[PDB]
DNA sequence: CGGAATCCTTCCCCC
DNA sequence: GGGGGAAGGATTC
């Protein structure tokens, strides 16, 4: 069982970076603005040279311009990201027909068949760097190893630009020494609960009583680390499929007043049905973020199809719903589409 | 800020 | 007891 994946280094930015090559070894930032003041907001992502001094995803834009003033700042372009992660993703298919696209820059590859050792996989990996940065000038890093797990961890460990192989000494090395919120799967709410159970590392998760772990994580989560502890973790590379549609939009204000909302709300169905493109839902969500960055949401299954006069009618009464419920301010308002026919 | 998958809990109808 | 499904949250990347 040999699997390869593959993360695109710093991938909006990079993006970026390729439509305007001149932008190369400056800072840069790619941002989503929300339009509540001057540069309301936050980081969607950064390349290296605004990250080493503490510029990434998740921090708000107005304190990214305080560490870097001087930094290139540009409005995320989504649309452009995706037809160039699919073409990347295409080139991917002729080193293997068995491919997980995990996200819009993780793939993982199934080389079992192709390649007989770690040797020839590290060779094939290179030869798939080499293609991807000659065909869209995009550097990736590549992780190799016995599942898909490892092979993440591996490719973190090599980023960016890298490749790196966890052969099966390194793997059971890890086990006892990886801390275990580098395991993916594992963030910080996680990472937290097991701490108080003593679980620092994934060895720690065969000390303890499995009805306690599932007990603190739930079972899933717990069967999980498990046998990654157990080095007997072997999920297979599964090709995955759209489930659901969605969009969600920031006010201008916090507010609860139904027609302050209304237009926003309707703006994210119009753009979520033009995503949809000839999908045709049976279930719809009204998803807000209330004023404490909570989220609170409310939906509706139908036995058929979701016309777009009837997402518009249904949305105003879940938005409603939602409204009467909680008592607090909406600050993002959207909607989810999903069931697909 | 943003899009989406998977998982958890509760509640429900009913054999 | 338990299957099957929906709803509303929780959590991750
Ligand atoms: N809007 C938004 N987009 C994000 C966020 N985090 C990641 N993304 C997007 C932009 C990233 O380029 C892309 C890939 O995620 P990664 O975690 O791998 O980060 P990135 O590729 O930027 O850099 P990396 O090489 O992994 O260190 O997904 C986020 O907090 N907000
Ligand atoms: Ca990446
Ligand atoms: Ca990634
Ligand atoms: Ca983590
Ligand atoms: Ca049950």
């Amino acid at each position: 069982m040999i699997v390869l994946f593959v993360d695109f280094d710093y991938f909006y930015a990079q993006v970026e970076e390729v439509l305007n090559p001149s932008l190369k070894g400056k800072p840069v930032v790619v941002c989503v603005f929300s339009g509540r003041f001057e540069d309301s907001g936050a980081v969607a992502t950064a390349n290296y040279e605004a990250r080493k001094f503490g510029v990434k995803a998740g921090i708000p834009i107005v304190e990214a311009k305080k560490i870097l003033p001087n930094a290139v700042y540009l409005p995320m372009r989504k649309e452009v990201y995706q037809q160039v992660s699919s073409r990347i993703m295409n080139l991917l298919r002729e080193y293997s027909e068995k491919i997980e696209i995990a996200s819009i820059d993780e793939a993982y590859l199934d080389i079992s068949d192709k390649v007989r050792d770690y040797r020839e996989a590290y060779n094939l990996g290179l030869e798939i760097k080499n293609k991807i940065l000659e065909k869209e000038k995009i550097t990736v890093t590549v992780g190799i190893s016995k599942n898909k797990v490892f092979a993440k961890i591996a490719a973190d460990m090599a980023k960016p630009n890298g490749i790196k192989v966890i052969d099966d000494e390194e793997v059971k090395r890890l086990i006892r020494e990886l801390d275990i919120a580098d395991v993916p799967g594992i963030g910080n709410i996680t990472a937290e609960k097991l701490k108080k159970l003593g679980i620092n590392k994934l060895v720690d998760t065969l000390s303890i009583e499995f009805d306690k772990l599932k007990g603190m994580i739930g079972e899933a989560k717990a069967k999980y680390l498990i046998s990654l502890a157990r080095d007997e973790y072997n999920e297979p590379i599964r090709t995955r499929v759209r489930k659901s549609i969605g969009r969600i939009v920031t006010m201008k204000r916090n507010s609860r007043n139904l027609e302050e909302i209304k237009p926003y709300l309707f703006r994210a169905i119009e753009e979520s049905y033009y995503k949809l493109d000839k999908r045709i839902p049976k279930a719809i969500h009204v998803v807000a973020v209330t004023e404490d960055l909570d989220i609170v949401s409310r939906g509706r299954t139908f036995p058929h199809g979701i016309s777009k006069e009837t997402a518009y009618s249904e949305s105003v009464k879940l938005l409603q719903k939602i409204l009467e419920e909680d008592e607090r301010k909406i600050r993002r308002i959207g909607v989810r589409f999903s069931k697909f026919i």
